[PDB]
């Protein structure tokens, strides 16, 4: 259970985002049916009043919370990977129009998975925006949490994979245009109960066994992290 407070251009706090520059749920509820419009945006998706100016090269990094800002985030059970994908906002998130811009499972060397990175992050995570057309744009964060995902939630709607889905409205200004998007993957529709990265046993498969679901990052992707990079508490 987690959800998007704002987000920080090159370091600076871009001030409260929920359902201001952030399509925000009600609550911090998991999205679980693959097949519902809900794996869109979450279950509330509609234009809000806001979009944040960036310009390609900017490193733009969510901050997610649990109950209050910089809190302990999300639950420490909720091991699993991250991914962050870029539509036009024309699209508003409809038809094959996600792209993958990061992803990260799990890093061998610290034996972490992104999530837990994430709680070390105090929220924090990042990716550098692509020199695509200047326009307007929807960055969709997505957590999936694998503490139940032994099951599918087809099978039985009580366990399955749970994601944790986060829009921002994000401007971008200043671009060369030198990678223009693709089209891309719909949402519902790119994971399926046959995706590898869905269906998976973290409690008897080895971690270094997993397999995130495609699609793959795009080659324009300009690579992210997962790291604090500012201070909520001095806000
Ligand atoms: O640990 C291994 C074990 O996990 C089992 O699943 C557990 C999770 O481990 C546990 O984190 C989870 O806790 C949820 C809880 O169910 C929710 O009710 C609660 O929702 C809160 C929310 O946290 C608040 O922010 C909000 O304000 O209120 C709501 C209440 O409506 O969120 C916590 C996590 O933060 O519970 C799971 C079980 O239901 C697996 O089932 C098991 O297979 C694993 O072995
Ligand atoms: C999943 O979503 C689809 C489409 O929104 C819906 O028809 C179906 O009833 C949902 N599944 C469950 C278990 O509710
Ligand atoms: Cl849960
Ligand atoms: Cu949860």
């Amino acid at each position: 259970h987690t959800l998007v407070w704002g987000v920080w251009v090159n370091g600076v706090d871009q001030g409260d985002g929920r359902n201001i520059y952030i399509r925000s749920p009600p609550n911090n509820n998991p999205v679980k049916n693959l097949t519902s419009p809900d794996m869109t945006c979450n279950v509330d998706n509609r234009v809000v009043p806001k979009s944040v100016p960036v310009n390609a090269g900017d490193t733009l990094t969510f901050e997610w919370y649990h109950n209050t800002r910089d809190d302990d985030i999300i639950a420490s059970s909720h091991h699993g990977p991250i991914a962050v994908y870029i539509a036009p906002a024309a699209s508003n998130g409809q038809g094959n129009v996600w792209v993958k811009l990061f992803e990260d499972a799990y890093n061998v060397t610290n034996s972490t998975w992104a999530v837990d990175r994430l709680i070390t992050a105090h929220g924090q995570h990042s990716v550098v925006v692509p020199h695509v057309a200047p326009g307007d744009y929807l960055f969709r964060a997505e957590i999936i949490a694998l503490h139940e995902a032994d099951s599918l939630y087809s099978q039985n709607p009580i366990r399955g994979a749970q994601f944790y889905i986060s829009c921002a409205q994000i401007t971008i200004n200043s671009s060369d245009d030198s990678t223009p998007l693709p089209a891309g993957v719909p949402f519902p529709g790119a994971y399926t109960d046959s995706t590898p990265g869905i269906q998976f046993n973290i409690y008897t498969t080895p971690a270094t066994s997993y397999v995130a679901p495609p699609p793959s990052v795009w080659s324009g992707a300009l690579g992210g992290s997962i790291a604090q990079v500012g201070d909520a508490s001095l806000e």
